[PDB]
């Protein structure tokens, strides 16, 4: 439960980013691949656009202000999940 | 692998970097890191900043950041960024 989010990640949008996350882990193997579900669903559900990247091992990324994010764990593997440009 | 904002720029990034190195060489507990990193950004790059270490620090609730950077010395995450 090592969570930083932003004040409109609220307690639904949190449980969906994790059941996400969660879903993207059981079905995919490659963390580009994981990030990328995450990303398009949360764009899908809660408008665009949003990034995200999954791990220690990912291409690196210049954001414009982030207006909305999460920052999250699934056992040892990290979840950046930002709405932003 | 680094995630950072626009006004995230090189010198920025660079110290940054330099300041988990130092804080990483100086301390053994993750939230004492932390809180060495935020300490010296706050001081060179004016307040308030936020750290995080590692993947078992206390939860926190950020209004609007208006810059961060999230990288890795290693294994250990860093998250550092300004809001409220």
């Amino acid at each position: 439960g090592s969570v930083v989010k932003n004040v409109d990640m609220t307690e639904e949008m949190q449980i969906d980013a994790i059941d996400c996350a969660n879903q993207a882990l059981q079905k995919y193997n490659v963390e580009k691949d994981i990030a990328a579900h995450i990303k398009k669903e949360f764009d899908r559900k809660y408008d665009p656009t949003w990034h995200c990247v999954v791990g220690r091992n990912f291409g690196s990324y210049v954001t414009h202000e982030t207006k909305n994010f999460i920052y999250f764990y699934i056992g040892q593997v990290a979840i950046l999940l930002f709405k932003s440009g």
